[PDB]
């Protein structure tokens, strides 16, 4: 654990100035941090963890965001800052562009099949990082995956579930609380699907009491109207009741890699041909003004 990896921030360093939008765990806000013996106000994201939160656990918690701060990779957040006081307040860079949820919802039927399969290849990279450094992120959805740019995508909130979102649970976790790297596996399935059908909820209507008696049965969600049989295969296999059988997320990264190569083969897509792939301009851009971090290349 480096502790030189978490900045830990007083009250008096920051102030929340706006709500961006709320969730199950907590408020996400736009925030501005002053540096100590500074005049500069830099724009933050800040999420607060809504549970009444005691200095007894206090230990715990920065013993799990000490973990959070450690993972570096392109595809994921890495926490930066926290403020323990009466609540818990998480620090990373803001990212104007929000979840890729909202995202896929507000750009519906207005994304590439470039674009989609892009993200599949970035969130399985990330997702596979966690892998390897033996860590289960437990909460995998299109919510918590976040845009940098419409060309990088990063995956959020790894690590506060530890310190329930049913439809986007393996069957063993929703029965046994289990959680492994292949019940990650069953979420990015959701995830994908999540992308495919541009923010559509998983089992609509349907009471979260009832998902593990249908899962049981064999039913699953439905194949979205864009993707062919091989991206749908590539998801169902991901909802399989043997977690051993699940694709890997080594092999996943490689299959929509292949299929990054053919957009036009695996996605159907109306108006695809129109649908702009990043002009190096508009590449170097969007890079040079929010995103001069490393990051492998987008599969053209
Ligand atoms: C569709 C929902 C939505 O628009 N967003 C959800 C969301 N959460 C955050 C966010 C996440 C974290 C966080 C929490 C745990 C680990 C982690 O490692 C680094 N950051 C992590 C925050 F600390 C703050 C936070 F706001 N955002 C968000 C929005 C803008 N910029 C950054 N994060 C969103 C968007």
């Amino acid at each position: 654990p480096n502790q030189a990896l978490l900045r830990i921030l007083k009250e008096t360093e920051f102030k929340k100035i706006k709500v961006l939008g709320s969730g199950a765990f907590g408020t996400v806000y736009k925030g501005l941090w002053i540096p100590e013996g500074e005049k500069v106000k830099i724009p933050v994201a800040i999420k607060e963890l809504r549970e009444a939160t005691s200095p007894k656990a206090n230990k715990e918690i920065l013993d799990e965001a000490y973990v959070m701060a450690s993972v570096d990779n392109p595809h994921v957040c890495r926490l930066l800052g926290i403020c323990l006081t009466s609540t818990v307040q998480l620090i990373t860079q803001l990212m104007p562009f929000g979840c890729l949820l909202d995202y896929v919802r507000e750009h519906k039927d207005n994304i590439g099949s470039q674009y989609l399969l892009n993200w599949c290849v970035q969130i399985a990279k990330g997702m596979n990082y966690l892998e390897d450094r033996r860590l289960v992120h437990r909460d995998l959805a299109a919510r918590n995956v976040l845009v940098k740019t419409p060309q990088h995508v990063k995956i959020t909130d790894f690590g506060l579930a530890k310190l329930v979102p049913i439809k986007w649970m393996a069957l063993e976790s929703i029965l046994h609380r289990i959680y492994t790297h292949q019940s990650d596996v069953w979420s990015y399935g959701v995830t994908v699907w999540e992308l495919m059908t541009f923010g559509s909820k998983p089992y609509d209507g349907i009471p979260a009491s009832e998902i593990s008696s249908i899962l049981e049965k064999g039913e699953r969600l439905p194949q979205p109207p864009i993707c062919t049989i091989d991206v749908y295969m590539i998801m169902r296999k991901c909802w399989m009741i043997d977690a051993d059988s699940r694709p890997k997320f080594r092999e996943l990264i490689i299959e929509f890699s292949k299929m990054a190569r053919d957009p036009q083969r695996y996605l159907v897509i109306q108006g695809d041909e129109r649908m702009h792939l990043p002009s190096p301009t508009d590449s170097n851009f969007y890079r040079a003004l929010m995103d001069e971090e490393d990051m492998d290349d987008v599969v053209d």
